[PDB]
């Protein structure tokens, strides 16, 4: 079905969005297994699944109208050094992943794409879910100090 | 069954306390939830309900009683701004609490309205475990530290 | 995530919306109990835990968007003295509702708060098919009589 | 297999006939369904289900005989205002159904086309139980009162 | 265990008053079921059968105490002759037996037998929800009519 | 609930999309399934299922906005006369029948009807995926020929 | 454990290609599924995941000899405009990931970095199934012909 050309281009730039978290967020993953930190290990392992899942529904989308997926750009990973900076590298990205969901919503619905949108709006709802896990993640560690945030992430 | 009026004003009055308190442990749970302190969000969840239940034998003790249960009316919510703070505020609430089920029993057994006496006095034994359970944690705090109270508390 | 001044207020207003239907539900609930009709009784319950679950949500929202869930103001409750009166009275409270649910949706798509409109409408949904519930009632009794009504909603 | 035309003629015009049940029986169903009256609303939509399934074996019939269904033509739908009108629109309906499955099966009868005789007879068995029922709902609105027959018909 | 002198006559008063409930509960519930109304003679034969076990209780405590179990001195039965009557008879009847309850529960008070009065208020509390199903039973005959009324109470 | 209506004109507009659709597929499901190509047959008839469904909530819908569903007046039925055709008459239905949503989805925003528009919106996913369906069928037919098409939906 | 700068170097530059073939089989897979034939689809995807956990294996590695995996840069996917060209396609980029596979493993075997050498020996045992895979299809296709062999991977 002949989708809008600016549609499928900004399905393009989400799964680009969705392509580095992938792989910043698996990074992340090992290198917290790596350090014996295996409960952030784990929780961030799903939150590379979940945005694989996101972009495998990008690209369905985008075949469906007509348009070429775009898997060979690959942009720039935000890779921490320590944990609070992981952490924050990960809400980086999010926080520009949510600002071009929003424009990307706002041309669906101009052009009447009203399915692309929901799709939109249902990746969203997951990219504010992992919002709000970092920046809790990121508030426990004032509250408890850093070496007890990193002893309640060693275990499973 | 035409109640005794003063008993039913003291009704009243234990009701408008439960109000209070199932909307301010509501509210502290949520907030803790929020900032990743699952299980006293859990914890203080319980105690919400629990007050609701209260609340609701209350009104249907009213009822039975010919008089008019009063919702409409709600009292200032103590509502902290940290987990020390919240858990303070709750404690001066339950104090409050049990000194006002007191004064009820006192008067349903001055008029021999028995039954009255026995769900107040059940209420008061919730309350009462409220109290251990508040002034425990207080204790806890200083005993173990902020950091590690809050670290125990993370998880459920 | 630090959410739009306006979208809380909104928030705030639906969940002031919420806590009068909370209260004003259970305590038709509970003289629909006291009288015998348990039908009614049961059924007015499930809708004041359907309003409870549904404060919840905003409470949370309105948290994760770094606002303060306002549960102190409590509008005026709209009780009936008889059933007919009960149904009419919820059935203006739903329809003051539904009016501030759709402003709310106005607002939240202007800011682009998608997710705080996808909450509102499932919200809508729920008080659109309390008001088919409540049209349906006030319909019945004038088609089987009031008597008949009643006698029906005796027995769960 | 080569069907007799005439047959075939007789065959669409009951089709005919089931295709406008299927739509008044639908429409009636959720009719009383919208005013609370269920158990009308639950059975009407099995009437309309059961005038689905005879359309279908026409349908077929007619297409192993090698004509063309009319699913095209559809003619005027009796919708009552009222419960009493309603049954009455169903009955006057499935009176003119009866009259031509009769001349229908006269016509397969004449020209030994016996199969077809045996699946409209099948069809009328079911159309003479519709108007036993709806004969016996409106003889039970006289013996009941028509409050208490709607009161009877509110709850599955 | 040697008794209160006067605490064994309340506590025989009060078995004089289980004593004459039985009988009455006993035959309005046969009656009922004579009369068809099988739902008001199931629920008033359990009525009969609480009694039955308050008294069990009170002639258990009586002999405890050193005491005689008056079974011997049957007061008046008030036995009504319609449904209307027969649930007036009931009320009547309960609420003599609550004031002599908290009688006997004030001298129990006074004499320190407070073992005894844990009992009296157990049945007070049965007693009062007694008396919270006649006065609804009472009620309901207004709300829905006496025909309708007896109407729910033909079948269990 | 007192619709918009024009809310109600365009779920009229839409039913009769729907009205359209339960037909052609139905008959296109037995056409194939006298030709024995009965894995058409059997998918066609779930896809006229699936219509007969969004009928049923569209007219609910609009009952309950106090509107009158229009099941009277049938547009025109596309029946084809061979595979290729009628996948193609489906698909054109299909096309027209997206176009109508997208304008109803527009006007029921613009009136803050956004619990109707959640209806639509969900049936303009099911059509995109019928949509879906029928080009990757007419595609599958262009790649492995016409024969093996029919040869893989002969049997269920 | 600090490893062999070479052999960190060969294993990235193995992970570089087996990202390739994640986002290449990836693609493939969704172009196969849009055009229904699901078999390949399936297959093809099942593919892309076995490359993805040859990449977690070599990542876990390359952190444990103290290496930076590099998931940054992307070399140029191969991607197919038709079946033959995909399978083509992906028979091209296994065929230079095995020759690189020998590489790697020739230097691991003389710095005596024996474990590394027995992962790389497994994923060298995959990509040789993955071509077997391959060139058997490629042969199928001129046996059985372009259309029967599409034909066989319409269902899966
Ligand atoms: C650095 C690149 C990637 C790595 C290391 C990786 C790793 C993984 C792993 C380890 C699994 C779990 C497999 C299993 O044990 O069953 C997985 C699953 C999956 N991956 Fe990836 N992946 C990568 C890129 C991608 C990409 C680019 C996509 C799609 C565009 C994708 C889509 C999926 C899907 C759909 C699943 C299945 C999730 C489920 O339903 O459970 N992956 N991936
Ligand atoms: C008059 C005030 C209230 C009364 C009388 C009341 C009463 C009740 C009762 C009796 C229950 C069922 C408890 C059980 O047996 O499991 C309940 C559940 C609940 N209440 Fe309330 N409640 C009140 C206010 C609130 C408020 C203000 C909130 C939130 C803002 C709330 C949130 C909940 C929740 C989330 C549940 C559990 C629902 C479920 O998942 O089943 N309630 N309430
Ligand atoms: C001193 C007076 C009475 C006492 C203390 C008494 C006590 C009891 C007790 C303790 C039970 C067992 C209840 C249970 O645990 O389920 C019982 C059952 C019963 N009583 Fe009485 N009762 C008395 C008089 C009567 C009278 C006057 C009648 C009838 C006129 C009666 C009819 C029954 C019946 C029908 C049962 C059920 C028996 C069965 O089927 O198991 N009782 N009674
Ligand atoms: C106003 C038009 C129609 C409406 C609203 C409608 C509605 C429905 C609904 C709601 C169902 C049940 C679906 C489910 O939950 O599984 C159904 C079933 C069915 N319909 Fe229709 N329908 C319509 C017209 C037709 C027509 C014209 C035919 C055939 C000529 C038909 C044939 C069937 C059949 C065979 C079934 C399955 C019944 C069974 O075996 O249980 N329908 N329809
Ligand atoms: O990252 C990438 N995404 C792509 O589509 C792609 C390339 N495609 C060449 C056209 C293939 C084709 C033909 C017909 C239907 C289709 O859907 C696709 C080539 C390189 C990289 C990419
Ligand atoms: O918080 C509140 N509690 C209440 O009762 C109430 C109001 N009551 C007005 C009607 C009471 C009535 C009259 C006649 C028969 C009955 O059964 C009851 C009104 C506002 C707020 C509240
Ligand atoms: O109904 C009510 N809702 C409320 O928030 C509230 C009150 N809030 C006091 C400050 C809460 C605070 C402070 C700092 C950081 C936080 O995260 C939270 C006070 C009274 C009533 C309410
Ligand atoms: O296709 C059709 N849809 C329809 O509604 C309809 C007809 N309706 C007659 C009045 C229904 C009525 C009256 C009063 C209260 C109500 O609630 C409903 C008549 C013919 C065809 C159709
Ligand atoms: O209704 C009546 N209740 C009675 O107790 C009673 C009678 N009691 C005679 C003495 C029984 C007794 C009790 C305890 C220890 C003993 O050694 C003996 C005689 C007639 C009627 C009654
Ligand atoms: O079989 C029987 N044994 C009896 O005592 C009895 C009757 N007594 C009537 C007394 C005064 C009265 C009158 C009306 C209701 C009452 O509750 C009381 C009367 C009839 C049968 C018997
Ligand atoms: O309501 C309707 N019923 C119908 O058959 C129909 C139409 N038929 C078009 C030709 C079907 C055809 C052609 C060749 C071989 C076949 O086996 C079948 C057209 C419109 C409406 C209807
Ligand atoms: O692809 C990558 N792998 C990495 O380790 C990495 C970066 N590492 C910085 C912290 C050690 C930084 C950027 C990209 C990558
Ligand atoms: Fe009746
Ligand atoms: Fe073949």
């Amino acid at each position: 079905m002949k989708g809008d050309k600016k549609v499928i281009q900004h399905l393009n730039k989400i799964l680009g969005n969705e392509l580095i978290a992938i792989n910043q967020y698996f990074l992340h993953s090992r290198m917290w297994n790596d350090w014996g930190l295996k409960r952030l290990g784990a929780h961030e392992y799903h939150e590379s699944i979940d945005e694989m899942k996101h972009a495998d529904k990008l690209i369905e989308r985008i075949l469906f109208l007509e348009g070429l997926p775009n898997l060979q750009d690959l942009g720039k990973l935000l890779i921490g050094e320590n944990t609070q900076e992981m952490l924050q590298c990960d809400l980086n990205l999010e926080l520009k992943a949510t600002k071009d969901l929003r424009e990307a919503i706002v041309h669906c619905e101009q052009v009447h794409d009203y399915v692309s949108r929901d799709l939109l709006k249902d990746i969203l709802e997951s990219e504010e879910e992992h919002i709000d896990y970092l920046e809790t993640q990121l508030g426990l560690i004032q509250k408890v100090g850093l070496e007890n945030y990193l002893q309640s992430h060693m275990h499973e």
